[PDB]
């Protein structure tokens, strides 16, 4: 067999989920792949794995693919460019959710400062959306009271304690870590101003509006106001057309299947979304099965 390990991230975000329902879904089509998922910091950390040659596939927002190929933007990938990443599909929205604790005095970004903040993990896109959003509300992370960088289970683990006071998560709606901590704890979800963020779309073109719907997570009934980037499916370029091209017919071939992964691809997915405005070229077996699908033309 061939085998694939595909990068995602905590085990208590989208990614993880995601990637582990794609690699039993290859496995049980019998096309002679052997596939895995891996728990990891996140994006960037996903990137670096394919670069090295330790990962063949990962999830990864569409900005941090962007700014690797391109070796801007984010200081991970300043001045190289990742030209090894591929993507295979755009999968669904991964929106900053921007969660405190109700008792910690934190009504808006700009209230983080002094505060104690788990900014992301070590190796994610979280840590670079925090980053770019708190620099729009005129905080660093020096003006934060800690910058804490943990994975989401210990994130939402320290806010349960009251040891951190807000916790930033670029993810999917309904991230059990997020679903978790608002089962035992009061929180609120912090709005994030595109508007603001808008001052900076020159540099970071990706953000959108996004409202996530009251109800969302226990005790969060008002919607909430932010941003999202997008959920990208990435593999190597070192994989062969035809790996990449038996992959996709198993995992996209098989759309109901594929939709049974996550609420985030029922909602979300489609195929012509999936080729939409992709930051990174297609791999080549991925251009084949869209082209076969009519999805590219
Ligand atoms: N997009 C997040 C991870 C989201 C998830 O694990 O679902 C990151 O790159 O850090």
């Amino acid at each position: 067999q061939e085998f694939i390990t595909i990068g995602s991230g905590s085990t208590t975000g989208v990614y993880f989920p995601v990637a582990t329902g794609i690699a039993k879904l290859v496995n049980d089509a019998n096309v002679g792949i052997r596939a895995n998922a891996r728990s990891t910091g996140g994006s960037v950390a996903n990137i670096n794995a394919i670069n090295a040659g330790e990962f063949e596939m990962a999830l990864a927002q569409n900005d941090i693919a962007y700014y690797a190929y391109q070796g801007c933007c984010i200081p991970a990938f300043e001045g190289k460019p990742v030209k090894t990443i591929r993507a295979l599909a755009a999968l669904y929205p991964e929106v900053v959710h921007v969660v405190a604790r109700k008792d910690a005095g934190i009504r808006t970004v700009a209230d983080l400062k002094g505060k104690r903040v788990v900014v992301g993990d070590v190796g994610s896109g979280t840590e670079q959306n925090a980053r770019q959003i708190l620099e729009a509300y005129g905080l660093t992370f020096d003006d934060l009271g800690q910058a804490i960088r943990v994975s989401a289970s210990q994130g939402i683990q320290l806010m349960q304690d009251k040891r951190a006071d807000a916790l930033f998560y670029t993810v999917g709606l309904g991230a059990s870590a997020i679903q978790q901590l608002a089962l035992t704890t009061p929180i609120a979800l912090v709005a994030v101003d595109l508007n603001r963020i808008q001052a900076i779309a020159k540099k970071y073109p990706f953000y959108v509006g996004f409202n996530i719907p009251g109800g969302t997570y226990k005790g969060v009934d008002v919607t909430t106001p932010t941003v999202a980037v997008q959920a990208m499916l990435i593999a190597s370029e070192r994989l062969s057309e035809e790996t990449v091209y038996k992959f996709m017919k198993a995992v996209f071939g098989n759309l109901e299947a594929f939709k049974k992964i996550h609420p985030n691809l029922e909602r979300f997915f489609g195929l012509e979304k999936a080729v939409k405005g992709l930051p990174i070229p297609l791999h080549p077996g991925a251009e084949r099965f869209y082209k076969e699908a009519g999805v590219l033309k």
